[PDB]
């Protein structure tokens, strides 16, 4: 078993670390819980790291102390559908594979499940890999515990000789890039500069081989991504979150400078041969709309086009890692503001963006954000118990199982058939004006065809191509972001009618024109 | 009461019986069960059969021995929804009125139910008889025992007076003959010959008229179809399976040599005047998986056209009853080897194959099927009981019923959540493709006539017609097979892909061609 | 929060605590989380206490590293009856009144409870203090977690200027001695010798004032009854069964010689 090491000793070179650490309520925790540095510290210097020390990135690292929290990490919610595709009249998005087109997201666009996976289907989701990561059996697919120790436990690769991304199934893509893993885990921390920026200290970039650097990861949302292992105070780690409230000044609420006062991230730089590498934001309070916004955000994280000039902005470019950080109506100008977009519609030819679960963008400005609710207190509260130390539960899900905590709590007028009542109400309307807005858009799309080919005027298909613009935002932000308008209502309604409302201009637009040049 | 019958004295005449008989576990079981033979036997001879005797093909006839079983056969899984088709958003097949275009099918394709039904449903459904047979009332629906003890008990003829199939209501079609019935019912089995051939000693045969042939059928799934009511030994009855495995030599597992001497039919023929008549395949062992696959796989039981010249095939042909014993990427060259296609599409014109519930096929070289499983495993257990005789579930259906003996008996490290939880994955990831699959063939029928209408090439319509044929295979075997790719997760993927694959291509061909077209 | 100590500044003194400590599954893990021992450092030599640390006894003090074991440890039956007469045609021993007669179990024999009580429950049984120590309130019945972190501060006396052993309720008796607490906390175990016999070194032992041990326990049947806190092993820290297992040369399994 473990022999503790002496703290001071590293303490004479790690200054920053001791400063966290001997303050926090990790101060007797001793530093061999997760490292392993014995050759690190026989050959290293006040400048060069010599033998690199092993840091241990599981979760289990945490769980000889932390059981509790470990095992509600590791927990999966069987009720939550897995793999189950959102292009699907049974989900989110029926019409999707006309409306995204020849977009990766047409390969596969499975709704989430438990956070326990998350590493494992980013790596063998249709999209992702060519289908070159695979469960070892379809037994696995319950095992969220042997995700969390390790995702080659469980999932193997179909050519451990070659590095290439290429198809292994033909309908599958090769969306995946290193800039998606940091989404997935952090296992990369210590291996990755700020912003996946090419860097001498960094194994990993942004411009690395993905199948090269999945291979290097292992473990899911890593405990230590809301949590400073040193020092124990919450934090994020995730750097494009960092660039977007600190480098950019644009605070943690966006659209609250007042709050933006009150919840702040403290950032702290750690070097590598005296030049800057990694960042985390220390919070001065936990406030976990700040933890889970680090992955519950519309970000880039993909090569992509300039809209100026059409031009291809690959990985190499900081773009590629980008929190948008704006609602949905602020959205179209912050993609301007970057001089960006996703991908050109393959049947209207429209530049378009691709909108990925906008959680946190939504829930800013709804009434529960506005009351000082944070997603923790729906989605991850504490255990409720007659006899014992309440801990967080660990593994985030839907409110519906816990009503009591998430909704009760505060609405004690209300029985949990109520909660749930309000809840169903909202997300079936909801629901339905995004059918109509995919009804409309997909009228629209369907219906550029058919102009192209009666001779319509470039003019008109490129007005058109505009409004598709807006029509998508307005449309795919919804079936993106995953409460089906639950964290904005009022919100998703005002976006989900301008989408319609585009999309039949331009339906409008294109009847017109087809109509005049085929008489 | 019953009064026993001298066994011996019709074992003089009745030679290849008493062996089956004398030697079984029915030796002490007498011909008064099922048989009233007392003119028969005063008018017989050594080979004319002078009044025909009565055999009792009642699954009842059975049941004053064997209750347990009998009651189970009979029973109804509720929670099987009924009369649910499968063109709907709610189901398996969204798309399908596209994509079946004029087939007999779109007239209705509802989900299965419950064994005891499947006479019943046969006679009712919307595609068979033109509307003729009707329950007797809504109320009767629910009536699984009376549907055993026989068919018009709940149902009944709009016009007892004519023959012929015609509509009784506008969207129905009269797409039954008489090869269908041997998947519903054996009541006929001593009143056809083998294979439905025309014969002196067959009331019925292919060319029948079938709603004269209804009239004459009442019971579902006899239990004699998998049971040899002398000897008690497992067999079975089909025709087409018999020829598949031993006339044509294909085995009982084809695509597994050794498995097919392990497993094994025995022909017996029984002759009328001296010529072969019918026949039975005695199994070695009771591998239901030859039982179910008298019915659960994909055959002809229908006119058709040959691929070679378009010509009708018509019931006088033996192709109209065949099992192709093919699995789904074999299949197109099995539907070669007789050279035959089910239909011209009304839109393509595209030849195309039509796919029934290829169960069986799809499960051979699945995990399961790899490692002994059979059908009855997992959908027909054995019951549990704590104090009791445990007898065979006679009523097969979804293990989600049964989980501790349909699955968790094997995978004891496993709760049910977790195995319903690794149905669902499966399930849900197929259904995923089957719906891609849907929107990419629509998406190619629906370009048909737009490239017809701007004048493409006979020779671009034909190479996408010949893509039509293998994207309609490897889409429709999905939506036809009912496990949503549970019975072989690996294949339905491959092959879903692989339709998807030949629909994308066929669309760009369209797309280009009428591109070209217009310009 | 804590701030760790050096442990090995410790070890100079403590020999046998580190033989125990640095081989076992707590050799990361500081003395602080047990022991407060500022003063102790400051004034002792190895041959003098000087002051005497403090060592804490709490279950809680092992609940910041196994939340999970202690949350359980606290838990209640509520299933389990409480406060059941056993001297009952409901329950064990009907005729208990006929069969004991006099004894202090006449008094009141309840069936057992939930571990989280058993001090609480042994400190208000009507035999065992003569109604003395009561809980603060018929509501505090429910609280295991309570019970684990103090049975004062869920239980009361109700005369704390004396410290005698006398009746507060007429039909209750004063069967309890300082030998029973032995068999619901091990708070007192380092204040009391092998056996109680009196000991130089002994707060307590099993002549002393029950009444006033009574008031120096806290927590039910310790986290370290059964595991060693410095080797993490399994142990018994029980006298009476090394007694009978060692001094009265039994064995572990007396009706077991191989075993
Ligand atoms: C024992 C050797 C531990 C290891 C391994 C880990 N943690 Fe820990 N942690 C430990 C203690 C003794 C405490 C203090 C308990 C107390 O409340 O006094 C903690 C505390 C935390 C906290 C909470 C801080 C708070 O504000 O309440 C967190 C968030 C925490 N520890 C996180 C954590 C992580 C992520 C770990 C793996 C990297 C981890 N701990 C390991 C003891 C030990
Ligand atoms: C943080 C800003 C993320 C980045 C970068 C990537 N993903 Fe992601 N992903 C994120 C969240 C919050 C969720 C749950 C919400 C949702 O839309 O499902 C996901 C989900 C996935 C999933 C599972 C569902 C599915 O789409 O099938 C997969 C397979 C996935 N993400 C893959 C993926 C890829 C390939 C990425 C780089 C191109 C990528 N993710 C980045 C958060 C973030
Ligand atoms: C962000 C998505 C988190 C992940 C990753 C981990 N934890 Fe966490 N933890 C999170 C929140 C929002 C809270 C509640 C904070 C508050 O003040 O309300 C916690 C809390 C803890 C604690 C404190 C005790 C408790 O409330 O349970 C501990 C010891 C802790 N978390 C540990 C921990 C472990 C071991 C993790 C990996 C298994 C882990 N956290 C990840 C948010 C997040
Ligand atoms: C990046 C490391 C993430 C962090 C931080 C948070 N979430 Fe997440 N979440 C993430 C992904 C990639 C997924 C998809 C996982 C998959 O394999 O499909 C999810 C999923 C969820 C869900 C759905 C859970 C379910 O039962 O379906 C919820 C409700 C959710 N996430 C909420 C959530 C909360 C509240 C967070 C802060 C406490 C949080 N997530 C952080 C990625 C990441
Ligand atoms: C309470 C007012 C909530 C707040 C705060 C957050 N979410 Fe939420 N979320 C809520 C509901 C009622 C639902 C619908 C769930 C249902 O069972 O119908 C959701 C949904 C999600 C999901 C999808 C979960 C699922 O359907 O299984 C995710 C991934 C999610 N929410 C994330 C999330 C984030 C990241 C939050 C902080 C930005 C957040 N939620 C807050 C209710 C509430
Ligand atoms: C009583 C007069 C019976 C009639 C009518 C039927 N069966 Fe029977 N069956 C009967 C007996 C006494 C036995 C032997 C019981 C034993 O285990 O010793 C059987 C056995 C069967 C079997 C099982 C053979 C085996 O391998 O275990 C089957 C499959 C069977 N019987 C089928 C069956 C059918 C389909 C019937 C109606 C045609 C039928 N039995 C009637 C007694 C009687
Ligand atoms: C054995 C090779 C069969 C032949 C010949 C026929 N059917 Fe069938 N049928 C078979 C199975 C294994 C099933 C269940 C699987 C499924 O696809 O549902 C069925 C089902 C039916 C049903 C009920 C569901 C429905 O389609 O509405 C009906 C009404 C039905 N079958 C009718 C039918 C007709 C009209 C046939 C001759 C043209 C025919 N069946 C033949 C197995 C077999
Ligand atoms: C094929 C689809 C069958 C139908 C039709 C009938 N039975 Fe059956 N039966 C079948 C199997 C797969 C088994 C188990 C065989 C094995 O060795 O595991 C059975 C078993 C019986 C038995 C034996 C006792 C038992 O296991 O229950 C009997 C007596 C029996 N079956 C009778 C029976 C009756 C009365 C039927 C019509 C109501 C009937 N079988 C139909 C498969 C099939
Ligand atoms: C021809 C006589 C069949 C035999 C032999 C087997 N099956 Fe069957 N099955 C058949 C039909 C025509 C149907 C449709 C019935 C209807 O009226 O719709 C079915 C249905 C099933 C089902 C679905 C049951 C439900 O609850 O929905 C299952 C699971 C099934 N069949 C399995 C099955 C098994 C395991 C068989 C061998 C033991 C078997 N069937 C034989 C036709 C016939
Ligand atoms: C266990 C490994 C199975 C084997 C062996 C067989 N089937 Fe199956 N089947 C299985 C599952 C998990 C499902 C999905 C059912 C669900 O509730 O999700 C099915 C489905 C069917 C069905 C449709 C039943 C329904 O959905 O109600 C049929 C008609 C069917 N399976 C037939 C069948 C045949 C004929 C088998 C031998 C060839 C066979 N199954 C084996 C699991 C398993
Ligand atoms: C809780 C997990 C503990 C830690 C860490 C340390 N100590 Fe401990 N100690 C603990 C308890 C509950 C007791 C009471 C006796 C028992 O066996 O349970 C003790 C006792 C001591 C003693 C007295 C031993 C004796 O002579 O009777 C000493 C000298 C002692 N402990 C020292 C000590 C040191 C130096 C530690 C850091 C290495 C240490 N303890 C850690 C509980 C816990
Ligand atoms: C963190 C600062 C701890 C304190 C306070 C306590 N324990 Fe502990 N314990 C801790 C660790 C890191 C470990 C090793 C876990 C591992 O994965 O190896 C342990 C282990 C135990 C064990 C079991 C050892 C085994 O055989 O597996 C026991 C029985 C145990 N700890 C008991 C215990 C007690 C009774 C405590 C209060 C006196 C206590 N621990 C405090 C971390 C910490
Ligand atoms: C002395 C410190 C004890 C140790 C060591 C163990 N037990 Fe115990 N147990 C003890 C008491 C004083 C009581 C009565 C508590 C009360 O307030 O009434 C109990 C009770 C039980 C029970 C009944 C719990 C219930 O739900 O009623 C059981 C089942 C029990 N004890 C079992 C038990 C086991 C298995 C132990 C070793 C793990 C154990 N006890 C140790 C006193 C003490
Ligand atoms: C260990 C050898 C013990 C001695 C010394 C004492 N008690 Fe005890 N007690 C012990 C156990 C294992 C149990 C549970 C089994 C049972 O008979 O209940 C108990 C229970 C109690 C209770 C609760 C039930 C009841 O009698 O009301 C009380 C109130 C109690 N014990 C008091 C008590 C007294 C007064 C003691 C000294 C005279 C005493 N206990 C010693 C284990 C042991
Ligand atoms: O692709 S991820 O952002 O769901
Ligand atoms: O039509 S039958 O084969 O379902
Ligand atoms: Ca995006
Ligand atoms: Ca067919
Ligand atoms: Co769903
Ligand atoms: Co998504
Ligand atoms: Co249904
Ligand atoms: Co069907
Ligand atoms: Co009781």
């Amino acid at each position: 078993q473990l022999k503790p090491v002496d703290a001071l000793q590293c303490y004479d070179c790690h200054t920053q670390i001791e400063d966290m650490h001997v303050v926090g309520k990790h101060a007797t925790v001793n530093c061999v819980h997760c490292h392993d540095a014995t050759e690190h510290v026989e050959t290293a210097s006040a400048r060069r790291m010599g033998e690199r020390p092993v840091t241990h990135t599981s979760p289990e690292a945490c769980a000889s102390c932390h059981t509790a929290q470990f095992n509600s990490f590791a927990s999966v919610r069987h009720e939550s559908h897995p793999r189950e595709e959102k292009a699907n009249p049974r989900s989110r998005s029926p019409k999707f594979d006309t409306l995204i087109g020849a977009h990766g997201f047409s390969l596969e666009h499975a709704e989430p499940r438990s956070h326990a996976f998350m590493l494992v289907d980013h790596f063998i989701v249709d999209r992702a890999y060519g289908g070159r990561f695979q469960y070892k059996s379809w037994q696995n697919v319950t095992d969220g515990l042997g995700a969390v120790r390790g995702a080659w436990t469980v999932i193997e690769d179909m050519d451990p000789t070659t590095s290439d991304q290429r198809r292994f199934l033909a309908q599958t893509a090769t969306a995946a890039n290193p800039v998606c893993l940091n989404c997935k885990t952090q296992d990369h921390i210590l291996d990755w500069a700020y912003m996946g920026d090419e860097h001498d200290a960094a194994k990993w970039a942004r411009t690395s081989k993905v199948v090269d650097f999945a291979r290097d990861l292992h473990h899911p949302v890593n405990c230590y991504m809301c949590h400073d292992p040193h020092s124990t105070e919450p934090r994020v780690v995730r750097d494009a979150l960092i660039h977007a409230v600190v480098d950019q000044g644009l605070g943690t609420y966006p659209y609250d400078e007042a709050k933006s006062e009150h919840v702040t991230l403290t950032p702290v730089t750690f070097q590598r041969g005296g030049e800057d590498f990694r960042k985390i934001g220390l919070l001065n309070v936990a406030d976990s709309n700040l933890m889970c916004g680090q992955c519950h955000v519309e970000y880039n994280c993909n090569p992509g086009f300039q809209q100026s000039d059409g031009a291809p902005v690959g990985m190499d470019d900081r773009r590629t890692n980008h929190f948008f950080w704006a609602n949905v109506f602020d959205y179209a100008e912050a993609a301007k503001e970057i001089d960006f977009f996703d991908f050109t519609h393959v049947t209207t030819g429209a530049p378009l963006p691709k909108l990925q679960h906008p959680e946190l963008e939504t829930f800013w400005g709804s009434t529960h954000e506005r009351n000082g609710v944070t997603c923790a207190d729906c989605h991850m509260p504490r255990v409720k118990l007659e006899n014992g130390k309440e801990y967080t539960m660990h593994s985030p899900r839907t409110p519906r199982d816990m009503m009591n905590r998430a909704c009760l709590n505060c609405h004690d007028g209300w029985t949990e058939a109520e909660a749930e009542y309000a809840i169903d109400y909202i997300k079936n309307y909801t629901h339905g004006k995004i059918m109509k807005a995919e009804f409309w858009l997909a009228r629209m799309i369907d219906l550029f065809p058919v102009a192209k080919r009666a001779g319509v005027s470039e003019d008109v298909l490129n007005e058109v191509r505009a409004l598709h613009y807006d029509a998508h935002l307005h449309w795919e932000w919804w079936t993106a972001e995953n409460s089906v308008g639950f964290h904005n209502p009022d919100q998703a309604r005002e976006s989900l009618m301008k989408s319609i409302t585009k999309s039949k201009e331009g339906v409008g637009k294109l009847d017109a024109a087809i109509d005049a040049a085929v008489a």
